[PDB]
């Protein structure tokens, strides 16, 4: 009975004098034709271009969505609900002319019941204009707000619009408008205990209803059957309280489920609805490790923001799946889902996938608002809590992020911000004390939470990489429960370097780096057995207003993944140290020249879960060696070889043994031994074609003509005829202006069957121009 | 007072869009931080949120808030002395912080306010937190023209409603006591022989000082005395009355010898001399019941034009020398009255009229909608008292309008014919209360026509409806509904550099004798009766021959108090995406840069002496039609007679004669030959003993055009870094499209920027040919550039340009 709207709406950037102006008649060529609206599909995003734009600050303000519904109520006497998975920042609900409802916080779910509004518009002498649908006017606004959360401080887009999915819903008189499975398994693991209590939505008043609950195992089997008659179907009700018998385990890497599946019964409807939930015991050891099921389970996270290219937060659900599948493909079995609460589409994907999650309020940065700003956080919080209560990934519910950020207001009180620090956590205990409340980096509120992450970015923001195991061990003393949210570093992707590497005769912000970084916490990580466990910020590239001057333009480029979903080298560290499908991957698919002295001995690295691999340069082989993680780099998986000024040809073959199979990698690599100067000159080429668009390049050169292979000068594409430029993605390959990797930058062009001029610029050099003819 | 009086115009930086609070405005920002976002722009002020957007062809132009930053270095130069802020006018909500403290607020886009910012400035440079500030003191402005169906005016209206400080932002330093008001009532008698001067004022007197002797002086035109009187020891609190005097044979303001009186006001104390002055002037004015109008007892023929406050480059954010050019421009072309378009206009305007001998309607926009509620009333009650109090000393304002189109709907989902009675008369009520010696009136509400001193119907022949030789008739019925008519606002678009071999080609299906009022869906392009407002080429050549018309109907109607063309200037408005030259209503006579169309050239051949000749089509290349065709030649002037040659040859002398239309006798039909002509011609005007001349080149095609198949594309000129780029449609078989109309598409790669979003035929990005023609210029910045040109269903054409 649930329709998602996507078809059939338009969108206006900025304000409306008031709601007559969205629904009052508009004749072609009119004064009420103008502002223009843009037709657009939902889930919709203002930002979807201007967040990376590189010449503009995003949109931060009102806009406006209208559509015509065709009602038709399935359910005699039924509702008619508007259910926001989620809307950003503060929205505004109109049916025709009407204000039915309004909610403020981009990140949790709400719904507004226009049944009564509908019924008067319907019955008005205004409908027949309307033709026998129903206008909807939503207003959207992510204006900037200091008393609202989160803080324009933050390292995000604080995004506007209907960027989460929108559903129709019809409901009967009698509803469910919250289950509650509360879930406990005992330490022994042989006893689970369900108590399933449920708030009713009922405004008809009915007075008496049947419910029948019916619990299912992972199999669908049931395990529990009840109708209760005549019960109250008003307010919260306690509907059943089970033991379950040596229930089937929920486990990262078997997620099994139970389903509970609830009937409403009058004589006017028969409404069934079902919840899944799972049995698993969870446990914070004092000074110690994370145990789940009565295991140690070494928590190895990653964390995500709702951003993606092209379409900033207004992700689909099939986008969703396959970034959550590219996560556990890579070993993950933890996840902080960014500053806020997530798509519930994100939270069942744990779920089923087998993903621990930590979920927090947006409380992130800026200090402590007034009386509106704290109802916000409180609002968030409970609504977090009770809308994902049931998920058996969640473990730990946050309370906020670097909460000793300072500069929202012209005060900053530590004491006033750990007495509502203290206040949330108690309220939090208060809706759930299954689980653990946490916050990360706000030292002086480290007593208040149960569980504490402090800020370790070892070979990043300070230090050195080979701090990471130190530092993490001084920071867990501090506190009773230690958890490491955020580490990790910066790559443009396609970015390398040979300055990383233990070249035989660091490259910040290079994939080179970056791999060294993460190979090197992992290994750690096998020798800190008290460690609960660690998430890498973030699995993907995200937008953010606060990096203008990044590589890619408003990029925080820490991800393992574009922001397009491409996987960046580092991704296959991970995958080669936290998963036993068998892989191989040679570092370098995406470095074509290598450069240095022609009798150098280069470093080579495979990422490998392999037992043992041999290497080939040039068809010649290398040698055999032996996987090792505390053989650090590349887990023993490394050698130093002559590479051939010119083209060469790198094979690597891994044999894994529990397994029985036998893999494969290849990459090839220029060699260059040629020195160069400054940039003199931008050369541009047609690189290749596939039907209507085209793949431009762009090398940098010295006056003499050399590669400059270590320049990171920004490059700017422009474009002049029918073809049009594929950028504002988010990406070190769809950006309109973006730094070289190593003296390259490539764009893909939409032809658009006509004919173009690109021009490419860069500071203080010729601008270069490629003709292209379709 | 300029000694006092500081304009501030560097030094400023503008962000589009809210801030989360004040704190954002003013808080600690390192280099690379959080705080460090969003990037301002540093702009001088005045400034229009707009000066693109408006005219750009692909957005709508943005309405919401927007902040300025400026930090103010304060040095009073009086004991105890105050610091205000004086806009001259800013769009359309504004709120405005010293530090962290709001001190003022305004709501109203075109009346001037101030805020007296003294006490906040002390408690500021007595805290903690001026020491960060270096001595400066700063100030944050927000400015926010969201659109707002509860705020005049309506977002339905023909202009935009610009946002942003577009009109000067002055910091005015006082003394202790200063005059807040000064009122300059003038009456003039009967036989016009004795004048009588009223001198009122308001104090300033925030510190109570209980005595001072004020000065009052009144010079004339050079500035020499006629009165002078010091009275000591007068209470500078609240109103005083300071002077009552008659004047004997007083000098009389007039439009062609416009003379003014000064009073100047002394206040001193121990502790000051603070001099301030105001200018006024003594004519009669009269509207005869059925009849014209009487300036100093004879009849006047209001001769008229309107203007918005918009510019090419820069919206409403007009500069002091632009807005003297273009009033010059105007009385130049023998304007003698100004409708001030639908909102009151910056006080330079006014003093301008003053100076140049322009009578002037202003009116304050409640501008189409219907009626709002409290709020709503409340701002355009406050509106009309600010305007009549602020321009209540100028001698050119002969009326102060209420509203216009007020019968236009759907701002709200009620239209209230008797409210919207109710609240014009009260409105009626206050202008009298406020100021009984003038006029009020309103334009198209004939359900009001019964409350005003003065009506307006719309009269658009021609143009929105009709054919413009109704006009007289249309005028004749609609001077008999009224005491008192007068016709604001007529004349038709026209693409400038557009002309027409048949300007009366497509206009077959319009039909006559059935009025010629814009009624609704008339403007829109889509819909509707033929009309040439739908149908027209709108070439250059429709609407000099409509203006032709109207004037010389003009020299015929002896009871006509005087009419307005609409507008005197090409200016943007919103709700035409699909014109021409988009976001921009074209009906001026003069482009939205000062460049003059051909029709400036009528209007000054009918209403001025000074010698002049214009030969029609000056921007009219290209002329077209068969071999040996006797093409005509239009000639404007004001000279007794003028001769023609074409190619050296005399083709006789003409006597100007108005009734013998078009223009007024001086026509010829002469052959061309194919090529270059080239046309002189010579006037002489017997009362100043003076000869004048004009010459203009064309070219004459005979050859006849295919559709259009091709745009070749050239560098026309240089100039300097700039390039002049021109597109020419041309046929499959090479022959120049002279009749296409057909849109162009210009954009740019590389170093170089076009010269575009101006709001002008040759400064468009996307801009509809004049004769199979388009140009722009290109600013190369010393490098290269590619330019594309495209258009519908052509092959897109490039230009290199190389620096
Ligand atoms: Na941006
Ligand atoms: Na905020
Ligand atoms: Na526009
Ligand atoms: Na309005």
């Amino acid at each position: 009975n649930k329709i998602r709207l996507t078809n059939n709406w338009e969108y206006l950037k900025g304000d409306l004098g008031g709601i007559w102006e969205a629904v009052r008649p508009a004749a072609p060529g009119s004064s009420e034709a103008v502002p223009i609206w843009q037709p657009v599909t939902l889930p919709h995003c203002f930002n979807a271009e201007d967040a990376v734009d590189p010449d503009v600050n995003y949109y931060e303000g009102p806009g406006w969505y209208k559509t015509l519904l065709a009602i038709d109520n399935p359910y005699r006497n039924g509702r008619i609900v508007l259910d926001f998975d989620g809307a950003g920042q503060k929205t505004d609900v109109y049916v025709y002319t009407t204000h039915v409802g309004s909610h403020v916080g981009g990140y949790d779910s709400w719904n507004v019941d226009i049944t009564d509004a509908v019924k008067a518009f319907l019955g008005s002498k205004d409908a027949e204009r309307f033709k026998g649908k129903v206008p909807l006017s939503i207003r959207c606004d992510n204006s900037r707000d200091l008393e609202m959360i989160p803080s324009d401080l933050a390292d995000f887009n604080i995004y506007g619009g209907l960027y989460r999915y929108l559903n129709l819903v019809y409901l009967p008189e009698v509803s469910f408008e919250q289950i509650h499975l509360e879930s406990s398994l005992s330490s022994n693991l042989k006893e689970g205990i369900l108590k399933v209590k449920t708030s009713f939505y009922n405004p008809e008043d009915i007075r008496k209803a049947d419910v029948t609950v019916s619990v299912y195992d992972v199999d669908r089997k049931p395990v529990f059957s009840k109708t209760l008659e005549g019960i109250l179907p008003l307010g919260d009700q306690l509907l059943a309280k089970m033991k379950i018998k040596n229930p089937v385990l929920w486990d990262v890497d078997v997620p099994q489920l139970y389903t509970c599946e609830l009937t409403v019964k009058t004589p006017d409807q028969t409404f069934t609805t079902e919840e899944r939930f799972g049995f698993r015991h969870t446990e914070f050891k004092d000074k110690g490790p994370f145990f789940l099921n009565g295991k140690r389970l070494l928590l190895r996270g990653t964390h995500r923001h709702e951003d993606h290219a092209g379409v900033a937060q207004a992700m689909t659900e099939d986008m969703m799946r396959r970034e959550m599948r590219m996560m556990k493909d890579m070993g993950v079995n933890f996840i902080r889902l960014g500053h806020y609460q997530q798509s519930e589409i994100i939270l069942d994907l744990c779920d089923e996938l087998g993903i621990l999650v930590w979920e927090e309020i947006p409380w992130c940065r800026g200090g402590l608002g007034g009386d509106v700003y704290k109802k916000q956080a409180r609002r968030m919080l409970a609504n977090m809590i009770v809308q994902h209560h049931n998920h058996p990934a969640v473990i730990i519910w946050g309370l906020g992020n670097e909460n000793d950020w300072p500069n929202d207001f012209n005060t900053f009180d530590k004491s006033a911000i750990r007495a509502f620090m203290k206040e949330l956590h108690d309220m939090a205990h208060r809706l759930d004390d299954t689980r653990m409340t946490a916050i990360r980096r706000c030292e002086f509120c480290n007593d208040i939470v149960d569980v504490y992450s402090p800020s370790i970015w070892a070979g990043w923001y300070r230090g050195v990489f080979t701090d990471y195991k130190s530092i993490s061990e001084q920071e867990m003393q501090k506190v009773k429960h230690f958890l490491h949210v955020e580490w990790g570093g910066d790559s443009h992707a396609r970015r390398h370097s040979e300055d990383a590497f233990y070249n035989l005769k660091d490259g910040d912000w290079s994939e080179s780096y970056v791999v060294r970084l993460i190979d090197w916490h992992l290994k750690e990580q096998e020798t800190m057995p008290w460690l609960t466990g660690t998430a890498y910020w973030p699995f993907k590239d995200f937008s953010t207003p606060v990096r203008p001057d990044n590589p890619v333009p408003y990029v925080n480029q820490k991800g393992v993944v574009e922001r397009d979903f491409t996987p960046k080298e580092s991704y296959y560290v991970f995958q080669s140290y936290w998963t036993e499908k068998p892989m191989i991957h040679i570092y370098g698919h995406t470095w074509p020249v290598r450069w240095g002295g022609k009798d150098d001995r280069k470093e080579i690295l495979v990422y490998s879960n392999c037992d043992e691999v041999e290497l080939f340069v040039n068809g010649v082989s290398q040698g055999v060696k032996r996987r090792n993680s505390q053989d650090y780099p590349a887990a023993g998986l490394r050698w130093n070889c002559v590479y051939q000024e010119g083209m060469n040809e790198i094979r690597a073959v891994g044999v894994k043994k529990k397994e029985k199979k036998e893999v494969s990698d290849v990459i090839r690599q220029e060699y260059q031994t040629a020195k160069w100067d400054k940039e003199a000159a931008c050369q541009v080429s047609l690189l290749s074609e596939e039907g209507d668009t085209a793949l431009v390049q762009v090398q940098l050169i010295d006056k003499n003509g050399i590669r400059c292979l270590s320049s990171k000068k920004q490059i700017t594409f422009e474009i002049a005829g029918d073809g049009s430029l594929i950028c504002n993605l988010g990406t070190s390959t769809g950006s309109r202006k973006v730094q070289a990797y190593n003296g390259r930058a490539l764009i893909r062009i939409k032809r658009n069957e006509g004919n173009s001029v690109v021009a490419v610029k860069s500071e203080g050099l010729p601008t270069a121009f490629l003709e292209l003819k379709s």
